[PDB]
């Protein structure tokens, strides 16, 4: 098997999971120890829904830019035996554009599903139902309610997390490494 396949098959494997949460499913991704990251919106409490068990959320840190802004991601520290791969090295150091990405989705409903989104662009500013948002990307692809969550992967680099959609495009909140030390 080839190795950009490998790599999408070893995040499903190792660092992406299904989630619940009260607002429905959604994609988690574990980037090391017991530090996860979900979309903002999908609002987890003190306990959250796994694949098949539920775990307890020991701290949620919901993340904001300098303007005061809305990131659209949520820190998690989980309670868990559970130590997840570090996968750190794979998001770039600066939130970074690519070509010919996939969105790798992993849902109770939509499970081990891969998406062909394209090109990712720097696209900036979004205003997701009343919510200003800050350092998101674009991909001209028309994702879809229960995608959230989401990875946008190439080439062996983890550069954001789906959030968003207007029936034609698709949008995520760009990673950056630093978030994650
Ligand atoms: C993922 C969450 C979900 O399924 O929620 C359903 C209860 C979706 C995926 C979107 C929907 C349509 N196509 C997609 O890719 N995301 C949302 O519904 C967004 C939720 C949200 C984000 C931030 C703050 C509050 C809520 N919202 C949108 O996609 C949206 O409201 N508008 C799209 C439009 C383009 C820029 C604004």
């Amino acid at each position: 098997m080839g190795p950009s396949l490998d790599f999408a098959l070893s995040l499903l494997r190792r660092n992406v999971r299904q989630v619940q949460t009260d607002q429905g499913h959604f994609t988690m991704l574990g980037v090391r120890d017991r530090l996860a990251v979900l979309p903002r919106h999908s609002q987890p409490g003190k306990t959250i829904w796994i694949e098949h068990k539920l775990v307890n959320i020991l701290d949620a840190v919901e993340l904001v830019d300098e303007q005061g802004v809305n990131l659209e991601l949520t820190l998690i520290t989980l309670d868990t035996n559970e130590k997840f791969r570090d996968i750190t090295k794979f998001i770039p150091e600066n939130i970074s554009t690519a070509s010919d990405a996939t969105l790798v989705i992993n849902t109770e409903h939509m499970p081990s599903m891969f998406v062909p989104v394209g090109d990712v662009v720097q696209y900036g500013f979004l205003n997701l139902s009343g919510k200003p948002t800050h350092r998101t990307m674009m991909y001209n692809f028309p994702t879809k309610a229960g995608q959230c969550g989401g990875v946008v992967t190439s080439v062996g680099k983890v550069i954001g997390i789906h959030i968003g959609g207007n029936g034609r495009q698709g949008f995520c909140a760009g990673l950056k490494r630093s978030y994650f030390a």
